[PDB]
């Protein structure tokens, strides 16, 4: 019988931590990069990268605050190297969706209310900001068994290069603040800290790593193919958004609260204020185009098939209710279907405040969903479109807020609306693998346990560390070397405006690396 | 000194993974069941079974929603099989309580707002849900230590087999719902996806599996035995409510909301439209033994011994507020206590809308717990009441909802009073365990980190997979080869509805079976 | 090839596991003290302490509730022994921190709507509570690898002593609740529960446990010296707030809501009744120090620098406004910087309502940080403030709560405020560790996973029970035999009231013993 | 497996062309050896892999 009520316990190598902590130099296109030098001859190994960053006090007008998870969202690219060049490297969205799953690294990211609301200044000497550090945990392959996979410094030197993304894409801000100003004012300042372990006698045996490696296809590719592939763990499929033929520019942001009907309830919510509007006489302020009807006493008003209830307490008798019917519109040929916002309401009750000259909604019914959210602004306005389009007030269009958020996937900001229909992928000329619903990303998600899997084909189901990994290999002499992937865009109506938005397709490939210590550190690739 | 800083990698076994999908055939009280063929002589091994369900457009007239986790609540039992006969088996009630506590399962199974919310169709072909797909992890012992554990497939032909429950079960529906309709044309659609490893020159070894078995007892009655008990790992009990003897209509459901605050509010929102009424005179429609009462000047009405404290903002005047004093009553004898839920009470106030012509309530203090809201309606009108029983307008009769969620447990819809007093388990003639509070149901909780355990004695603590489990073993000779449970129900007030439901014992043994490959996989039950 | 498909299961030791319940023996400043004894030679093992609390049920006037975690925040002291002396002990403080991050132990020791609400009885017959039962998992060292780790009973007796608090520590209360007879009749009532297993053959080998050892700084002092280190784990350091100089009274307590936000809100809510009062006439019940001001029709009162904005809706026409406008005011000298609460406030809207003569307030605006929630009633009316001070009413003096919580971190509820601005612990003479940011806080938390983490510096990286821990071992003949710890507090403004809360430093150590069972159990200093 | 996929109707071109016909349809050939003299080449079933 084996015991199973004693063990005998074995005594470890003799070791000691220490937390380090070294700062860096910053140089300057014009991108920012720092460089950080480890250099002791009593740190053996290291692992557990922590990148701490400085923000500084924001003063002045306008309405600014910071993107959830500032921390993750700053990192362009992060590169440790040796004497004999590259050991290891990741771009700023791998990092982010394999740091995802790990809500105390995203809470201790910047998450909160006072960096994330969107807090406004009335005056130039006003304090939007106080100044606060952020700490960004950098997962790396050496921390999945503690001391079996810190990486190994064979008395050699090692140099850490982070890049930084340029500040526009971390901040939202109107068209009030003055951007040029905090752009030409900020710096980062940054700080890197590791645990090292002093080891007295430390043998070394060789170990494996892998390396993500990406490409983008071209605008509008239903294609994109990955070369030079001889032993790949997983393959990795998503599309992302291109604003770059836009201003970037969005209605609404709901800020720390991130829920689905959150999002709806902030889009909603900034257009209440111009959908029913109380006056003396027809209102004033709006474009021509604007069909703006006065609700009459049955509380009813039809909007071709749309009926939508308005009831509004406590108007007072020297004033009318009315009702804008075509906050936006869009269409490609004058009559026929149309896209309109404001029939997407049918009942709509609150209560009018003669102290604030202004009314407070209070309940609303109603069937938006994320993608409305999610239209930007210039789309409405487009060239294409045969209506005028956005019939908002100035002091409206002056609310609108600048996005260039890095890290969006899907054409929504929740990656709820799946518009992948079919997925295809070819090893040479054969096919590997098709599917028509996302049963790939089922079974991501149950074998990762994340709430934000991708669609992923994974190779490798063998325990961690103690073995090597199981892939799959290349064959060159059949042709098998590259991963082709196609997908079938789903369709969507070409009066919605959502068709219009162009999407790229990201694939994302994990290669097998050998590490070895002949003489320094170097990695080689496996073929 | 055992070395921490590096490790010999093992080479394993060499394998290829991939996602096979299949259709299967249905067949036809005339409830369905589909068998899904799974015949190839290069798939070794399997895990992760997931069955997805297509669901279809619903068209209609009528208040309708499905339950949450549909996915799961639809399947009443399940069967893999081969040559040989019957490998693994479970009802669906042990498959929910074995998922209950993964809730990216739960998530993937069909919970949100689109689906969960109780959507009104008011034209008859006005579409209340777009179709949509679920998906059920069917979580399996094969599941534990990933390519460990899974099923081993000797060459022979596996059969799958699911029996779906009747489409009355997953659907909350009111009266106006054209029922018989809906379930003449709908009809289960069903696909299996595995992951299948084809492994080269593989090295099989018999396993061990546990069989799980339930046993129902008679109606009311505090005991139940398991025959034939020869190897058991675990000894499981708990109640469930019968409605057979009712026609299952229940007064509210809160939807998507699942907090016990929530199906209060709910239920208090359903009960507030009849509790206060403001009338012009004494309002009518109602049945003779209804008992209103006008609210005094200073607000307060007395009702026997309590006291309600009404205040109504802008009341106009020519109007009054008045009080339903007995809206629903139970007792069953003419002068002692009586069960009264207008005395639940204490404090209501609102405010009256002129647009709308209701009552907008801002807040209440009230004392009501689940189990007025777990009371079934017709309990309220049976013969054993002296009184009326019910005093709710016709209106208000019209807006319930037709209810048989399949696993519900204990006496209320979240299994949260504990109605067994004592416990008592028999191995043969001695008395093995006895308890009087719930320390087991919080040991069971602790040791499997559940938030809704049940009363569970655990007889096996060795790690799994790599260790033969431990169980408590039969002593034919001396005759301890049945184990017999016995309760005490808690004792309840005579005069509240709840004592008179109808309750049942389930007892859940998990038995231990041998898995031998001895030409095709087969079973033996140890002796 | 190592085998990735199959394993040969071991045969376990031969046991049965059993749950026993004992009934305990109560002793008796005045502390409470309970010893339970196992004495049974058919036990060999043990681990999985609960403790079971009846709390009796609670009747008269008042307002009252109880803290959340209750069966945690009883416990002052634990203590387990054999004829030998103490095996094991721990205090309160670490056995909640060690317990904190398991959030089924904190549901069963008591936190829901029931127990955490404030409620209030009306007569001296109303029942504030009804009787239930706590469950406290009291977590050990005998836990980590469940039977491995099991603490052995080599046939002598065990002894449980448990110490509680005084009940006073647990209760928040007002001043109208009869708290020394609630004293008088109060009995605390436990029941020690655990699992045994009943082994044949057992063989036992020694094994390694770590007993926490605190030791607590004078006041205000910023040094603290562990004396006879030969072996530690780790270092901690925090601090608490001592308020013996006080009458432990506090404003507000949000009860079962837990957010940051919930304290905000519960603090506003507390201050708003008093902020705006419509009256006819000058309000009169205030003392003569207030300067009360009547709010202009434009809307807008400037106070020196701040501008209040105040818009109330529903106002009768025979009644005004006025806004308190220096509710709580602190100042050292008599013309220089002033705290004041009213200029906290920047915009107040809300609704009259005249069946309560009352505000219900709307949307508010303010930058009211936990610091102000979290300052005692006696700090405003000390004798070193120049200023009258508390211009409140006395109904409102009369709902402040005695809170004598004993588990307080920081100086504030939450911990969220970081009042340490530099750490250096010295080992001997040289300087082992100094940081300025809160590094090694950032790597508490993401080693252990938990919310609440403290500065803590680790020394043990190996997998534990199958290896021994690695520790900092003492050269006592070079006189490094002890840790000193020395930190900087962060600079506070002097007419910020909180800068005259006294604060105590706590370090924490956990040293290495080491278990042997010659002739029954005994542990040894490692040396 | 999948033995076969396509978007276009590639295989009705080289149906047409192969047969030469006006009016093919979705057609996968699988024999190309001259008519009668030969025996025709086809494609076999594997009972074994299923």
């Amino acid at each position: 019988r084996s015991n199973v009520f004693a063990v005998d316990s074995q005594i470890p190598t003799l070791y000691m931590p220490q937390y380090i902590s070294l700062s860096g130099v910053m140089t300057n296109d014009n991108q920012a990069i720092a460089s950080f030098e480890i250099r002791d001859q009593y740190i053996t190994a290291l692992n557990h990268l922590v990148l701490s960053l400085e923000l500084p006090e924001v003063k002045g007008m306008g309405r600014f605050g910071y993107v959830p998870y500032v921390g993750y969202k700053c990192i362009n690219h992060v590169s440790i190297s040796s004497c004999n060049g590259v050991i290891w490297e990741i771009e700023g969205e791998e990092l982010y969706n394999n740091c995802i799953n790990n809500t105390i690294a995203l809470k201790h990211s910047g998450y909160s209310s006072e960096l994330n609301d969107i807090s406004i200044g009335l005056t130039p000497n006003d304090t939007i900001k106080e100044p606060s550090t952020v700490y960004v945990y950098i997962k790396t392959p050496f921390d999945v068994e503690d001391t079996f996979s810190s990486l190994k410094l064979s008395d050699s030197k090692i140099t850490v290069t982070v890049t930084f993304n340029p500040v526009s894409d971390i901040v939202i801000r109107d068209s009030s603040f003055d951007f040029e100003t905090f752009n030409k004012e900020f710096v980062y300042v940054p700080e890197l800290s590791f645990i090292g372990y002093m080891v007295k006698n430390v043998q070394i045996k060789p170990s494996f790593i892998e390396k993500p490696r990406r490409v983008i296809g071209q605008i509008n590719q239903p294609t994109a193919t990955v070369t030079e592939v001889h032993a790949a763990t997983s393959l990795s499929v998503y599309t992302k958004p291109y604003y770059g033929n836009t201003d970037n520019k969005f209605i609404s942001y709901p800020g720390y609260s991130q829920d689905e009907k959150d999002y709806i309830d902030a889009y909603v919510s900034r257009l209440l204020d111009d959908l029913v509007i109380v006056s003396d006489g027809p209102p004033t302020g709006y474009p021509e185009s604007a069909e703006i009807v006065e609700v009459p006493e049955d509380g009813i008003v039809s909007i071709q098939d749309a009926d939508v209830y308005v009831k509004i307490d406590n108007v007072p008798d020297n004033m009318s209710v009315y009702l804008h019917t075509n906050l936006l519109m869009f269409g490609t040929r004058k009559n026929s279907f149309i896209y309109n916002i404001s029939k997407k309401f049918s009942a709509i009750t609150g209560t009018y405040s003669d102290a604030t000259k202004r009314t407070i909604f209070a309940h609303i019914s109603h069937s938006i969903n994320i993608i409305d959210t999610s239209i930007p602004v210039s789309l409405w306005t487009s060239q294409r479109n045969v209506y005028n389009g956005d019939n908002r007030s100035a002091e409206s269009k002056a609310k609108d807020l600048f996005i260039n958020d890095p890290f969006i996937k899907g054409i929504d900001f929740k990656n709820k609306t799946d518009i992948i229909s079919r997925l295809e992928v070819r090893f040479g000329n054969d096919v590997l693998y098709s599917e028509n619903g996302p049963i790939s990303r089922i079974y991501n998600e149950l074998l990762t346990k994340s709430n934000n899997g991708t669609r992923t084909l994974t190779f490798n189901f063998t325990p961690k560390i103690f073995f090597r990994p199981t892939t799959i290999t290349a064959n060159v002499s059949r042709g098998k070397d590259k991963l082709s992937v196609r997908v079938v865009y789903s369709t969507m109506d070409v009066n919605h405006p959502i068709y219009y938005v162009q999407k790229q397709l990201v694939v994302v490939c994990n290669d097998l690396y050998k590490v070895s210590y002949d003489q320094g550190v170097s990695i080689t690739k496996i073929m």
